């Protein structure tokens, strides 16, 4: 009860719409907040293609060793690793990373592509038992975030059941999961949002999105000192086409949560 108050009133104070979903794996526990509410997931969609294509990996060894070539016709409006890899090829697990680790928009779109597209991530979404997460589009422009857009979105309560599963179930092979994990855990892009809601010493895999109408969130998995993981999602938007980021509300909401 206390902590719905303060997360109401963190959303009013902010302006905008918050969705919270945390799973507590020390008592099978949640907290939800707009949890089955939809929101644009922005860059936090990248853990979906990059799993995508680890489970493909199982049944192909070789295929985090593929190489795909880099042009300047795959820059879009955000490439800080590609860029770098221009007129030459970069492995699958190096997109995966780039991706991850630093929302690398060609890595991602690279990672769409070789599973077959949206569609294809998002069948492979509905293979685990997702049936809320929807990848409808490449970068950039599955970014808008238009309020009342369906495009792009799950819920709260949908996506850290599915973070759960990816990191700590069984949706991946032991190698796989393991990969994902250590990625997510060498995110560069994440600091000041749930992460700067968390005592210094926790540990913390995640992966941020933002995008249009001051969107900013974030997906984590979370070891607490000397307690079972915790997964949290922090997913905030806003009314205004081009509002200002918000990562100090994502953490707020993971202080609250797990004050
Ligand atoms: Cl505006
Ligand atoms: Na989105």
């Amino acid at each position: 009860a206390d902590v719905q108050q303060k997360l109401a009133e963190l959303e009013r104070q902010s302006g905008g719409r918050l969705g919270v979903a945390l799973i507590n794996t020390a008592d099978n526990s949640q907290i939800l907040y707009r949890a089955d509410e939809r929101f644009a997931m922005c860059x936090t969609s990248k853990v979906m293609a990059a799993a995508a294509v680890l489970k493909k990996s199982e049944s192909e060894p070789n295929l985090l060793n593929q190489r795909v070539e880099i042009k300047k016709s795959d820059l879009v409006n955000y490439n800080p690793i590609a860029e770098k890899h221009v007129n030459g090829t970069m492995s699958l697990a190096e997109l995966s990373a780039a991706a991850l680790q630093y929302s690398d928009n060609v890595a991602m779109n690279k990672l769409i592509a070789h599973v077959g597209g949206p569609a294809s991530v998002t069948a492979f979404a509905r293979q685990l038992g997702d049936e809320t997460f929807r990848l409808d589009r490449t970068q950039p422009t599955l970014n808008t975030a238009i309020p009342g857009d369906p495009r792009d979105t799950t819920s709260p309560r949908a996506m850290a059941q599915t973070l759960r599963n990816l990191t700590l179930g069984k949706a991946l092979g032991d190698s796989q999961r393991a990969q994902l994990v250590t990625w997510m855990k060498g995110n560069t892009t994440g600091a000041a949002s749930i992460q700067a809601g968390l005592p210094a010493s926790w540990v913390v895999g995640d992966k941020t999105g933002s995008g249009g109408y001051g969107t900013t969130n974030d997906i984590a998995v979370i070891w607490p000192k000397d307690r079972a993981p915790l997964i949290l999602v922090t997913y905030f938007t806003q009314p205004q086409p081009k509002a200002e980021s918000r990562r100090d509300v994502l953490a707020s909401a993971a202080k609250i949560v797990t004050d």
